[PDB]
């Protein structure tokens, strides 16, 4: 059975086993007073790891890496920040100290850098226009446009039909837009139609918080932006 938020305290990991050598991890944050869980992923890469997005925090992230150690047990060489929120980009610091090469794309650098958030150290080439792909080891990172953020990336792991939405993608429980600020609720809901588009083979979906399921979570989503786009 899936974690919940209160099943994992502040400072604790838990991953998640979704296919062959693809986990999910997740976390548990303060955020505007209250605790909210948080999704990432890792992708075997042959005889490594590849991560995508920290555990919103040093500490978290600490313990993510620990975990690995203990349930896999291949190093962590690679991670990917799929945007430049706190809970993408927060414990990158740690990751660079463990000997982790970080990686995101030139926006979210950018934007990281203009936060005051920590800032990945490699920029990913080729992501720039809405509906860009690039390989990277194991896996597809693909940018659907503006959703979330304007940075937002989800990732594919091909030979698993697993689909990661990163923030971009709600899980059904939730019904509230929650905090859009740096959102573009006028593409939304167009971004995650090209997501369906390039990825209509997707047998499992990963919200960027929350519990996993098919396709069916980016139609909820999209309701859930339209909703608040009328009111
Ligand atoms: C699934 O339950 C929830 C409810 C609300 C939130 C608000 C937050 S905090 C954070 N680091 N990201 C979000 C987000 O929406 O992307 C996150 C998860
Ligand atoms: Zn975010
Ligand atoms: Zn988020």
């Amino acid at each position: 059975e899936y974690p919940t938020v209160s099943e994992i305290p502040v400072g604790e990991v838990r991953l998640y086993q979704i296919a062959d050598g693809v986990w999910s991890h997740i976390a548990t944050q303060s955020f505007d007073g209250a605790v909210y869980p948080s999704n990432g992923l890792i992708v075997r890469d042959g005889d490594e790891l590849l991560l995508i997005d920290t555990a919103w925090g040093a500490k978290n992230t600490a313990a993510l890496l620990a975990e690995i150690e203990k349930q896999i047990g291949l190093p962590v060489t690679r991670a990917v920040s799929t945007h430049f929120h706190d809970d993408r980009v927060g414990g990158v610091d740690v990751l660079r100290a463990a000997g982790v090469a970080t990686y995101a794309s030139p926006s979210t650098r950018r934007l990281a850098e203009v936060e005051g958030n920590e800032i990945p150290t490699h920029s990913l080439e080729g992501l720039s226009s809405s509906g860009d792909a690039v390989r990277f080891g194991p896996v597809e990172l693909f940018y659907p446009g503006a959703a979330h953020s304007t940075d937002n990336l989800v990732v594919y792991v091909p030979s698993a039909s697993v689909l990661y939405g990163g923030c971009a993608i709600y899980e059904l429980s939730r019904t509230s837009a929650g905090n859009v600020a740096d959102a573009d609720l006028a593409e939304w809901p167009t971004s995650i139609e090209r997501i369906q588009q390039h990825y209509p083979e997707a047998q499992f979906v990963i919200p960027g918080h929350g519990l996993p399921g098919g396709l069916d979570l980016l139609k909820h989503t999209t309701n859930v932006v339209k909703a608040h786009t009328n009111r």
